[PDB]
DNA sequence: TCTCCATCGCGCTAC
DNA sequence: GGTAGCGCGATGGAGA
């Protein structure tokens, strides 16, 4: 039950002691929804980090994506070298790979049973189906030294928490016993293993142990060993849950007969009773999420539990790039919905797998304590629920807001070229952002031929390329980078000095106040930053963009000839 | 009611 | 009875 240490060789500056303190007042005045508008550059990570060391909450950390949350993650981790920082995602291979997340997943809800100090940053994976906090946090295996129990019934527990025998393959998540000594694995870490060594009916002593090479790394007086998957229920309910397992079968089968359906009907079946056939040996399956209900054995039609549920009732939520995480977040159940219920129909699943599934948004509001939203083009139910918004212009670093000039179309690609060859005689890089992928290569094409040194970017290509192709821009390998809509969120690049951007009048979600905004941002970590806005017309939202980025520019002026 | 891009999750379908 | 690699719905925001 700890405290947050935050570690920084730097301490508040610009704006962000007054965005610090309106925070941490709104939340100890009990301020359900508060909204940070803070402008790309200004330290945001770094504010927050602030917030979250004065209210001294378990805080949930929620991105629009995982190069984001990756991100995020680590720099907390700096922020907070002594605190639990955790990570709770699911898979993706841009930082084996499936055994490190499933870890840090456990880890992350283990964390916070354990201690106080904690801060997840997570997907919308969060608002995914997990097992009772309660089930999960009364099975937690703990053990003291001179404690008297048997053997016997800690590998009894060990087997209903899911912890596999096995002597020979000694990974994560299982345990093995040689003699006296009851080993285990737990599923939250990857290099440390637990020794329990018995006499009679009691504990002599317990070690913490790296599992590979047998290096005794100290002593523990006790020690707490947590399930191995969150999906757990006690061996007494398995019994009435495959009952009603094998019931909701037969009926489905019949259903599935009734309508003809004979390939889906055997389908089911096969694979139903593999899973039953699993659950009278350990407990666990291939898909034992989708059991959930059967399992827990509640009301059918449950609102699910989420990682929300495993956290304290006065816990802190962050939406980071809320703008579009929230979006994200609303979409999900009628998705998910949708996508369970063709499986249902084909016969790959019972119709109560439809239980297993994601929070609906409403469910979702109900579970906040209370929420900051952190962008710099807050959506309309950020602004809608804050009282106000808590401004973040000025940046440490006293960089400006860039200029925005509006040019003509015509001649829009030799203008273009002709602005590039500047930059590259002042060591300095160039985005251009189009309208598709084709013209992204085509113009990549264009200009290859008129001797610059070019590449595009767009979602076809693969992550792990990604981040050679933004570096060999920052090294100047490339000049120039064309294209589209990954210009955007968290792509800080600081030796771009221009951002081109081509059809600014072809409205849309390319071309929007949000986007736009967030598009201009890439040129504001540099202090010549410049933008050029290639058009015939200046839509509503170009002129808000123009507009708010002219504002900030003045602004920022105006702190900079005040301070040195 | 479709398009443009880019993201998440899940889970079938081939290695 | 092991897993990476696709395909799927929803979302922004307008045009058509
Ligand atoms: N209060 C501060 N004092 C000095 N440097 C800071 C401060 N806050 C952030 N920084 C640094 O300035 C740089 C730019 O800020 P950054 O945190 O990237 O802004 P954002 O994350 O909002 O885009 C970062 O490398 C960060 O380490
Ligand atoms: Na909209």
């Amino acid at each position: 039950e700890g405290r947050f240490q935050l570690v920084a060789p730097y301490e508040p500056q610009g704006d962000q002691p007054q965005a610090i303190a309106k925070l941490v007042d709104g939340l100890r005045r009990g301020v359900k929804h508060q909204t940070l508008l803070g402008a790309t550059g200004t330290g945001k990570t770094f504010t927050i980090s602030n917030v979250i060391a004065q209210v001294n909450k378990p805080t949930l950390v929620i991105a629009h994506n995982k190069t984001l949350a990756g991100q995020l993650y680590s720099e907390l981790k700096e922020f907070f070298p002594h605190n639990a920082v955790e990570y709770f995602v699911c898979y993706y291979d841009y930082y084996k790979i499936n055994d490190e997340i499933d870890k840090l997943r456990h880890s992350a809800t283990s964390a916070l049973f354990e201690r106080r100090d904690v801060i997840i940053v997570a997907s919308v994976s969060s608002i995914y189906g997990l097992g009772s906090p309660e089930e999960y946090r009364e099975l937690v295996v703990s053990l003291r030294v001179g404690m008297e129990i048997e053997r016997n019934a800690l590998l009894r527990r060990l087997v209903d928490i899911q912890y596999d025998r096995n002597d020979i393959d000694f990974r994560r998540g299982t345990f093995r016993v040689r003699g006296d000594v009851v080993e285990i694995f737990p599923a939250s870490r990857d290099e440390h293993s637990i020794r329990v060594e018995f006499f009679g009916d009691e504990i002599e002593r317990i070690r913490e142990v790296d599992a590979l090479t047998g290096e005794v790394l100290g002593e523990r007086e006790h020690v707490a060993i947590f399930p191995a998957s969150h999906f757990v229920t006690r061996e007494e309910k398995m019994r009435l849950a495959i009952q009603n397992i094998e019931q909701e079968l037969e009926e489905r089968l019949a259903e599935l007969r009734a309508q003809g359906k004979l390939l889906e009907a055997q389908r089911l079946e096969q694979r139903t009773r593999y899973d039953l056939e699993m659950m009278r040996e350990m407990g666990f399956s291939s898909g034992i999420e989708n059991y959930s209900r059967h399992l827990a054995l509640r009301p059918p039609g449950s609102t699910p539990y989420t990682l929300l549920d495993y956290f304290p009732d006065d816990f802190l939520i962050i939406v980071d790039e809320s703008h579009v995480t929230l979006p994200q977040l609303r979409g999900m159940y009628n998705g998910d919905r949708a996508r369970k219920q063709v499986l249902v129909d084909h016969g790959f699943r019972l119709p109560s797998a439809l239980d297993n599934r994601p929070l609906t948004f409403e469910e979702f509001e109900q579970k906040i304590n209370q929420i900051i939203y952190v962008s710099a083009t807050p959506g309309p139910y950020e602004l809608e629920h804050s009282p106000g918004v808590v401004e973040q212009i000025i940046r440490p670093t006293g960089l400006l807001d860039p200029t925005i000039d509006v040019r003509p179309t015509k001649g829009q690609i030799d203008d273009l070229i002709g602005e590039i060859r500047e930059r590259v005689e002042r060591n300095e890089r160039t985005l251009v952002t189009t309208l598709t992928k084709k013209m992204a290569e085509d113009l990549t094409d264009y200009l290859k031929e008129a001797g610059i040194k070019v590449a595009y970017l767009h979602s076809e290509i693969k992550t792990l390329e990604r981040i050679e192709i933004i570096r060999d821009l920052r090294l100047g390998k490339y000049d120039v980078l064309v294209g589209i809509n990954l210009l955007r969120e968290g792509l800080d690049i600081p030796e771009v000095s221009l951002v081109a951007i081509l059809d600014a009048d072809k409205e849309g979600f390319l071309r929007s106040e949000r986007s736009l905004i967030q598009t201009i941002g890439r040129a504001a970590r540099n202090a010549n930053g410049h933008v050029i806005m290639y058009a015939d017309t200046i839509t509503k939202s170009m002129e808000i963009a123009i507009q708010e980025t002219k504002r900030r520019r003045a602004i920022q002026e105006e702190y900079n000839r005040k301070h040195g």
